[PDB]
């Protein structure tokens, strides 16, 4: 039951899902006089995910990389809706979008009607085009005990779930004597994963463990070891070999133990069990007591996306994501677009690839509105003759903690970059602050790192 | 069972209770070379009072306005011990104090012994002197549902109950339609009580709705309706007529409904029963429906301190606080002091006379490490020729919202004080600068203060 369906202006209906990279970027620049926007997602603000590494620690606050889709939307003139839900169905045929757990609806722009709606009843969102940018989840595997034990660093509230666990184990382990073992289990962690994020979690707590637990509690910050675990054989595969050693042999220098071609089976209350291939082909076992433990790897699809690669017959074999076109349309669908992590277009499941996709689709869409046919949709690109979104890879950064970091800028041949330690990690600050998407947000994150430089770092567990 | 005493070092052991302006204040200035200082606290921060009221709505960050007690431990270089608990009761036979709930215990300075406490054990810590700030809890006159349906604004926690509450308000209130009668309660405010604390929640609450809500959803902040209701005939009263006048007037400019002469009988879910007197003489009953009930009126003994009434013969008759003296010490007792709310010693239970209290009794605390026969004590007080605590009053301060304030700056006799409108707010900002404990949580506030000009308020539900 419930359709809402908006159809006495003439424009055509495009529906939003998400409100990350994808969506936010795309919303952007999607021409609001030539289209009625709608986004759905059950989160209310954007994040700027580079920076949630630093928010358990608090070197950044959790506002400060957070910013509130209305901001967005009020910089758009025309029309734009948000529904404060989630989505659990795509119907291609319907056209619409079932949702679930409808906190609120907001109409910005409109002195106009009321949907009829109460909090958390199910509805179907109809749409003229969709845009999915729901994203991807975190992937353990399968490997037991991750999700039990373990804390993702995916979003906000999981930044406040490694702090306040971590918080406890400090408390629980200061009270013990030096010699316990469980004293120094507690005061270990564990981070799974050797990308960008598991790299700069290590760092930013190994930050916090030097510069701040230090100061006040010297004999539990001596006892803390932070471990690094990863199935490959290199951290960061995606720079070069020589700053990917370099990013080995600096985490190693502020006391993190990188366990490089390490694949954890299983994860228990206390300790994982983890297997290590040796250079000779060997295979041994180990077993790394943890108090907390963070679990930063691979993607996978959500749920939603799943469902839809059975109601569409050329994504049937889908597994990573949606199959899309040059154009970014959805592989069997006439009207359905997927940009980001859950759109599989052969291109890493990053935030630069989401934004580029957002801004080419935009682009897109205010050539449509020009053509009188979009008043069979495959055929019409071609035809009315504009580009396939072609990926230009700006390259790569990094932090790892004490004040050093690793930078790859390029484009497309030409690779001119600042890659050492000290001076990158001035390089790496400036350039975050330039791809955050608002002015508050800047700002803010701005003012914590004036902050840290006086005060260093606020820790509290129940804020 | 379990009797924590300390008793090598030959300095008398100092045993604090709470982290509040006495405590704190106390802390700031007692001799840790001449004494061994303990604290007991639940709350591990001290709390910049004055500012709470901005809180809730995001004027400022809960993080700004507090300050972890280790921090201030830390400036003294003498043996500092934090209990993270809350006394349960004060023994002055065996002089030890129980506590209750403990979550963690830090031994600043101190490359010593091993308590062997457990999480949430019971114990006695004994002191050779006490000082009791454990302060004054909310007074709800025993007036039925005010417990349950209304919330204080004491302490953190109670600003994100009100953000919590409001915001789930504003949420259920836009999905329905602008006639309906349940919109308008839910977008309903109701502030008990008239002084500082009252008149700047509602101030800051309606500087929300005018400014930010007002920017995105109009239709909502039109209907929203806060208003203050006050059992006095006056607003703010510990000021001159003429400033409460203007304060009263200049809330109602800003569309705040001011109750005056009104006493709340009776808090039911949706709405509260309040008898008026009018100016004849005469009685007549209200229902004020509410969607957000906020609770700033009086102040009640604390079941410690009212426990450690029985326990004292001179302070059997004892009910606002401790009976103390002009040395602040508790009447019946040779080794407890009292500051404070917690205490009673003729004066207002505000900041400014917890502050005086504290370093009074610190200055007459090297004093008596400084003479040999406190290595009956009364006695020694007059005896050995220092003065009686007296209070200077200071004068009073208060923000009215819309960028206007009132106040009055005096010192024993003479008032020269500039108390009108917006420019007494900007010395209202500054004055609340100066007076805040720490360099960091001043930053901060300084910080918040500057991104609201440009940027207008965070208002996250789940943050
Ligand atoms: C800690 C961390 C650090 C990172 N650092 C970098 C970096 O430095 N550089 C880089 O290029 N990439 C980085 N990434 C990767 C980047 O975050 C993603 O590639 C990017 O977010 C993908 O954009 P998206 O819009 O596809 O998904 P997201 O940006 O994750 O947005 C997905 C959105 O969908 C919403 N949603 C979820 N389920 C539903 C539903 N059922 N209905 C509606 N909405 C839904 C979510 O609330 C969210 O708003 C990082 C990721 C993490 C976790
Ligand atoms: C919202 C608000 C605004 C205010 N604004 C002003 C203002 O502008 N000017 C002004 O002069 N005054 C103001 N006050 C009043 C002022 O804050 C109090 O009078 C002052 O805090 C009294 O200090 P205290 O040390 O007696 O107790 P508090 O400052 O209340 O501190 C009490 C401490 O004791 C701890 N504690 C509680 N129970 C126990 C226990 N059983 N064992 C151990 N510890 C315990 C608490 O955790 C806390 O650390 C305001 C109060 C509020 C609530």
């Amino acid at each position: 039951m419930k359709v809402i369906d908006p159809q006495h202006s003439d424009k055509p209906n495009v529906l939003i899902l998400g409100s990350g990279w994808g969506a936010i970027s795309f919303l952007k620049h999607i021409d609001t006089k030539k289209y009625n926007v709608s986004i759905i997602s059950p989160r209310s603000y954007f994040l700027f995910t580079p920076l949630l590494p630093s928010a358990p620690v608090g070197t950044v606050d959790e506002k400060s990389i957070i910013e509130p889709i209305v901001n967005f939307a009020l910089k758009k003139k025309g029309n734009v809706t948000y529904y404060e839900a989630e989505a659990t169905s795509i119907n291609p045929d319907r056209n619409t979008v079932t949702i679930k757990s409808l906190s609120a609806v907001s109409q910005l722009y409109q002195p106009e009607n009321h949907l009829g709606l109460h909090q958390a009843e199910p509805a179907e969102i109809k749409y003229d085009y969709l845009i999915s940018a729901v994203g991807a989840e975190p992937n353990t595997f399968g490997i037991p005990g991750v999700t039990d034990y373990g804390h993702f660093l995916k979003e906000i509230p999981n930044s406040l779930e490694i702090r306040r666990t971590f918080a406890a184990n400090l408390e629980k382990a200061n009270l013990l004597p030096k010699g316990d073992p469980e004293r120094r289990r507690l005061l270990s962690i564990v981070v799974v994963g050797g990308g960008p994020t598991g790299v700069e979690a290590a760092g930013e707590l190994q930050d916090y463990v030097h510069q701040d637990l230090r100061k006040f509690l010297p004999a539990l910050a001596e006892e803390v070891q932070i471990h690094l675990v990863e199935a490959l054989p290199i951290v960061l595969n995606m720079f070069e070999k020589k700053l990917s050693s370099y990013a080995q042999s600096h985490l190693e220098n502020t006391s993190i133990k990188v366990h490089l071609r390490t694949a954890v089976a299983k994860v228990e209350e206390k300790q994982l069990l983890a297997k290590t291939k040796h250079e000779d082909g060997k295979i041994t076992e180990e077993t790394i007591p943890y108090g907390t433990l963070i679990w930063a790897t691979g993607n996978k699809a959500r749920p939603v996306i799943t469902d839809l690669f059975k109601k569409i017959p050329e994504q049937n074999s889908s597994k990573r994501g949606l199959a899309v076109n040059d154009f970014l349309q959805v592989k069997g669908s006439n009207n359905i677009f997927a940009i980001g992590d859950n759109a599989f277009a052969g291109l890493p499941p990053t935030a630069q690839v989401a934004h580029q996709e957002a801004e080419y689709l935009a682009k897109n869409f205010d050539k449509m509105a020009q053509i009188p046919n979009f008043q069979k949709i495959d055929l019409l690109f071609e035809e009315n003759n504009f580009k396939p979104f072609k990926y230009n890879d700006l390259g790569a950064l990094a932090y790892l903690g004490s004040e050093r970091a690793i930078a790859t800028i390029r484009s497309g041949k030409r690779t001119f970059y600042t890659g050492g330690g000290l001076m990158t990690f001035y390089l790496w600050r400036i350039l975050y602050l330039s791809m955050i998407l608002s002015a508050r947000s800047r700002l803010k994150v701005f003012f914590d790192w004036i902050k840290l430089a006086f005060f260093k770092r606020d820790f509290f567990k129940g804020l």
